[PDB]
């Protein structure tokens, strides 16, 4: 009938596509036929998180053996995987837990997406306008010659990590973001307000937009989060772009630039999942990397420090294989976040 800007319809179309959701889950080896995503419940997702913590309990307590296999057997029962020919493998490292956490994470935002897309069937509203309404989050496109588009494009290209050399990033569209209740709840008076990157999977963008960026649930095992249950940001565009998991086939992603009020940072050299306890007054955790932009080449876009620049070495040591190659910012309270811009990104793979 009558809708909205053609670039926003293309955004709503991309993120409300459940067919692509049904595929991303099979690439994570989730049996979508045994448990259709339509009949997804927060109770089953909670139950899977609990079983992951059970699995963690056996790992951290050295109780391998059967107690581990009994927990994986429970998790694999309530969260149906599809490896086809072989027995589903055990989960014996934090990498496997942190991978199952993403499955559950994505499986959570798919519940939110299907719930939202299954909402009002109003005859006086084109379907892409109902979804946009149920999002409760403004998405207004910016001119390609606008002040914001120019600095954000430089932010993307100037902070593409040298070690992420398999793709190039091309800004297809820039939307201004405003989630209802985010400005009014923001710690707008805290210092070190920075425009940082965050990237996630496609299925999660109805979640992050309608519900904001969120603290991990209580039922999740804390060993899957290298710095605690917080909202993770990067100052390197490609570091967040990697987390979009853009495919050679599906080479489109969404990057989010948010205002992050960090305040005083509790800078850590090596990951520590109990990092929130080490705050003790400080307002954020800064994962120190060996390569990052420099304070000289920074600018300020509409109130916030934009960490521009080519980026170089930081002098950061702790001789150990977990020396972050690039910096990592964590906040443990959604009030320190204000979603501000959204980028439609085209990944041009080079291999
Ligand atoms: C519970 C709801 C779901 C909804 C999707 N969720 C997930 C948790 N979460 C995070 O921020 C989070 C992200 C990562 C990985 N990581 C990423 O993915 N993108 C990035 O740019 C990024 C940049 C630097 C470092 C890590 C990054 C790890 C742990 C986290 F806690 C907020 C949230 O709301």
């Amino acid at each position: 009938e009558s809708q909205l800007d053609l670039r926003v319809q293309e955004l709503i179309k991309l993120i409300c596509n459940v067919q692509a959701m049904e595929e991303m889950m099979m690439e994570m080896k989730y049996n979508t036929k045994k448990a259709p995503l339509g009949k997804l419940t927060v109770a089953q997702i909670k139950a899977g998180y609990q079983s992951l913590k059970k699995i963690e309990d056996c790992i951290r307590a050295g109780q391998h053996g059967r107690a581990l296999m009994e927990a994986c057997n429970e998790f694999y029962t309530r969260i149906p995987h599809d490896f086809g020919l072989r027995t589903p493998p055990l989960i014996r490292t934090q990498k496997e837990l942190s991978e199952k956490i993403q499955l559950l994470e994505a499986l959570g935002d798919i519940e939110i997406a299907i719930k939202l897309v299954k909402s009002e069937r109003q005859g006086l509203e084109h379907p892409l306008d109902q979804h946009y309404r149920n999002l409760h989050c403004a998405l207004r496109p910016l001119d390609h010659e606008s002040y914001e588009f120019k600095v954000i494009s430089q932010y993307l290209q100037s902070t593409h990590a040298p070690t992420h050399s398999d793709y190039t990033m091309t800004l297809l569209d820039l939307f201004e973001v405003e989630k209802d209740g985010e400005k009014e709840a923001f710690r707008e008076d805290l210092h070190n307000r920075m425009l940082l990157w965050h990237g996630s999977r496609m299925s999660n963008w109805v979640g992050i937009l309608s519900h904001g960026l969120r603290i991990a649930p209580p039922e999740a095992p804390i060993t899957g989060y290298m710095f605690g249950k917080g909202i993770y940001f990067a100052d390197m565009s490609s570091k967040s772009a990697n987390y979009c998991f853009a495919s050679r086939l599906k080479n489109t992603g969404l990057l989010l630039l948010s205002e992050v009020a960090l305040g005083q940072c509790n800078e850590l050299l090596e990951a520590n999942p109990k990092a929130e306890g080490l705050l003790q007054g400080k307002h954020s955790t800064k994962g120190l990397g060996k390569m990052a932009p420099s304070s000289a080449h920074f600018v300020t876009l509409n109130g916030s420090t934009v960490p521009l620049g080519p980026a170089s070495d930081t002098g950061i040591l702790n001789p150990d294989g977990y020396t972050l190659n690039y910096n990592e910012y964590i906040v443990y309270n959604p009030n320190q976040v204000r979603m501000r811009y959204l980028l439609k990104v085209q990944f041009n793979f080079l291999q």
